[PDB]
């Protein structure tokens, strides 16, 4: 009968029948033509579901009909019957699944390789609803940048999260990571051969799941521009992209984010003439990307104009080079539209944004668990290239990743708090209530400084305790409150128990001291309401009592490497230990 949870959420879908369940076996039809990659993701989640392919046709087993438009295959269309992928932009597809029947047409190849991810999400049990849906992304690169400072994610890890951009329909992964020397303090040197079964593993990886391999190069530590040494090096630039391009690689990115020669006029050069003697001469390399050295709107832009430097990279990088940039700052609340218009208009196109969520490498006591936040809907109107920047804990990015594909996927209709519900939902299963407990204590970063981005913490929770501190010094019974309230840090800690129980290592590794901490802020925030209940009762040595507790459970969180729930579920300790009833 029911729809599961989708991610990305497609842009149209009409339930058109109660539903079906697909037969012990299936008939597959077009795979002769129908995108590899996508037929192989298609057997793959047939076996994972015991699900086998028929010889021949039809015991009246369910029919699965895939490929592409434009293909030869003359039951698609039959299936399909009025739906289709035809009028649609690149990466679209059609699934039309009615009476025994799953058609599935993508506009291309990475068309068809999605509606294969969306098929795989609506199947449960062998249950699947009767649906018509075209689909379709709002933003044309959709991905991740390893960009953070601290422990590199494992090869196993990159492998694991380019299948993760798969099956949420991720299509860009830009591998720049601190730890590969070919990237920055080798990057005019070819990867030696001990290095290229690692690097032709990420790039077979990336194409079989339909994501840009793009590979990040940082020449800034010690590239020369001028006279014959400039051109010495623009050569070195050359032959790398050469060895790159002949394990695979057809995406390219030059930072200049940290470079001493601050120079536009000499970023802008090597862009442009690498943009004609590789990318164009090639054919098949995807829009040059680069971050120049000023690369948010403060460092960018002075009282509305640009500096200088951004003036110049601007008037000379050509109009084909993605330019990203960061938004107001490096790590901000938001991206409003004024910000993109203005940062569009400066560069005179759509723009590329590299955006420092969830990425904690800033605050790295935190984990970052909360979805997009703060990056306005309408932004696909200066933005066709939206990444993110996620965190040295590679399984629990997932969270916030996942709401990413929602975001940029289908961007008019992004809820933040839907997205991240149904993210957990997706991920954690049977375990994805005591997740969001946990989870919602863990969305704001702030490193008090310069940087700071996400959701509030536990907002609802803060609402209560704001309300408490109002009653109580409103002379307003606030018994009932008490009593919520107790339940909800009796709650924090059950769940987080169950967390460390339950949680498979792959996850607990990553936040088993977020979660320690979060149980004992959850017993000084038990311990603050004793104190309340203590002054009501006014009972001194209950009152000493739960005070010394609510101290010294403060105390722990304050001498912690983790960090959680800062301004919820800590500040009510603090709080509640300033509170005096007999002053009201
Ligand atoms: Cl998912």
């Amino acid at each position: 009968v029911l729809v599961p949870n989708l991610n990305p959420t497609p842009e149209n879908l009409e339930v058109v029948g109660d539903g079906f369940k697909i037969t012990s076996s299936i008939n597959l039809v077009g795979e002769e033509e129908a995108d590899e990659n996508a037929v192989n993701a298609l057997r793959e989640f047939l076996t994972a579901n015991n699900i086998e392919i028929n010889s021949e046709n039809d015991p009246n087993s369910t029919t699965l009909i895939i490929g592409e438009v434009d293909d030869d295959i003359p039951e698609l269309d039959e299936a399909l019957n009025g739906t289709t992928a035809e009028n649609l932009k690149e990466e679209g597809y059609a699934l039309v699944s009615n009476d025994g029947k799953i058609a599935i047409e993508g506009k291309d190849g990475d068309g068809t390789f999605y509606g294969v991810q969306t098929f795989k999400q609506l199947v449960k049990e062998s249950n699947i609803p009767e649906v018509n849906i075209t689909d379709y992304p709002t933003v044309s690169a959709r991905g991740i940048v390893e960009g953070f400072y601290g422990t590199p994610w494992t090869h196993q890890d990159r492998l694991d999260q380019i299948k993760f951009y798969g099956e949420n329909k991720l299509n860009t992964y830009i591998y720049a990571p601190k730890d590969d020397p070919y990237h920055r303090e080798k990057w005019r040197e070819p990867y030696p051969e001990s290095e290229m079964q690692r690097m032709q593993e990420l790039i077979n990886a990336s194409a079989e799941n339909k994501v840009d391999f793009v590979f990040g190069i940082s020449p800034g530590i010690d590239i020369r521009f001028d006279g014959d040494a400039g051109e010495e090096d623009f050569n070195h630039l050359i032959t790398k992209a050469e060895s790159l391009y002949d394990m695979g690689v057809r995406s390219f990115a030059i930072y200049w984010d940290d470079i001493q020669d601050k120079s536009a006029a000499k970023h802008a050069q090597v862009l442009n003439r690498f943009n004609e003697e590789f990318v164009k001469a090639k054919g098949d390399v995807k829009p040059l990307i680069t971050v120049p050295t000023e690369y948010d709107t403060g460092a960018m832009v002075s009282n509305g104009q640009p500096r200088a430097y951004t003036r110049i990279f601007a008037e000379t990088v050509d109009p084909s080079i993605e330019v990203m940039w960061t938004g107001p700052g490096v790590v901000t609340n938001e991206i409003p539209l004024s910000d993109a218009q203005l940062i569009s208009g400066i560069y005179n196109r759509n723009m590329a944004v590299w955006w420092n969520y969830p990425v904690t490498d800033y605050f790295k006591g935190k984990l970052a668990l909360g979805p997009m936040h703060g990056l306005d809907k309408g932004l696909n109107q200066y933005v066709d290239f939206f990444t993110v920047n996620p965190m040295e804990h590679a399984e629990l990015s997932k969270i916030s990743i996942h709401t990413a594909a929602d975001y940029s996927w289908n961007m008019d209709n992004y809820d933040y708090d839907k997205a991240w519900n149904r993210a957990i939902d997706m991920l954690y299963g049977d375990l994805a209530e005591d997740m969001k407990v946990f989870a919602n204590h863990s969305t704001r970063m702030d490193n008090k400084t310069w940087a700071k981005s996400g959701r509030e913490d536990a907002p609802e929770l803060r609402a209560k305790m704001d309300e408490l501190w109002n009653k109580l010094s409103s002379k307003e019974d606030a018994s009932a409150l008490i009593e919520e309230l107790y339940g909800e840090f009796a709650r924090m800690e059950e769940a987080c128990n169950n967390l460390k129980a339950n949680l498979p290592e792959v996850a607990l590794e990553e936040c088993s001291r977020q979660l320690d901490e979060l149980i004992t802020l959850a017993q000084g925030d038990k311990a603050s309401l004793d104190m309340i209940v203590a002054q009501l009762n006014e009972d001194t040595e209950a009152y000493e009592s739960a005070k010394e507790i609510a101290q010294n459970k403060l105390n722990t969180a304050l001498s912690s490497f983790a960090v959680i729930s800062e301004k919820v579920a800590q500040s009510f300790i603090q709080e509640a230990l300033s509170f005096d009833l007999t002053l009201i």
